[PDB]
């Protein structure tokens, strides 16, 4: 009874993606509605199908919306990228970093504090300690919003740096610059396009 209703809802959303997206003012909203439904209702009943459908839907969303310049600094869009990285790329630093680099190259999220906070966190966890600091400072120099929160994120990070006895001896900036040079789209994007 529940499973059947859930399956009809899945097909209803899939049809809407085919029929309705093209004419929408806010096509991102339809993807968001569907992803929220999958991650709550659908995955609670069928975790293995739900995982696959969530991953595919998120990839479709990113691919469909990515070349629409109007969405470049939409915080809702940014969050989908970061959810994707966290859910699906967490065991893969290179693909995670490549995703952030691809976004950076396309100007996705580059005016939003969250982008720099999350990208810095990735580098921090990977022990690129001073590159992670420079990335936060880069966000501030690009006038990213919310600005004050970014400044507090940087302050808290400097506190973590002191707890590990870390200071410079500008190579960290040049090291970050080297890390930021765009090379290739992440594999999940390339695989989607070729499939």
């Amino acid at each position: 009874e529940q499973h059947s209703q859930l399956n009809q809802t899945k097909i209803a959303y899939e049809q809407r993606l085919l029929n309705d997206l093209e004419d929408m003012d806010d096509p991102l909203d339809l993807f968001l509605d569907y992803m929220i439904w999958i991650s709550t209702s659908y995955i609670e009943v069928d975790s293995e199908s739900g995982q696959e459908v969530l991953r595919s839907t998120m990839e479709r969303c990113l691919i469909y919306i990515q070349d629409m310049e109007t969405y470049r600094n939409d915080p809702r869009f940014l969050k989908i990228w970061i959810w994707y990285i966290n859910l699906f790329l967490s065991n893969n630093f290179h693909e995670s970093e490549n995703t952030f680099k691809y976004m950076f190259n396309k100007g996705i999220g580059t005016k939003l504090s969250l982008f720099y906070e999350e990208f810095s966190k990735l580098l921090e966890n990977a022990q690129f300690f001073l590159e992670a600091k420079v990335l936060l400072e880069l966000g501030a120099e690009n006038n990213c919003r919310p600005y004050n929160r970014l400044l507090r994120s940087l302050s808290n990070y400097e506190d973590r740096l002191r707890e590990m006895n870390i200071v410079e001896n500008p190579d960290s900036r040049e090291r970050l610059k080297g890390r930021l040079i765009y090379r290739t789209a992440p594999f999940f994007i390339r695989k989607f396009l070729t499939s």
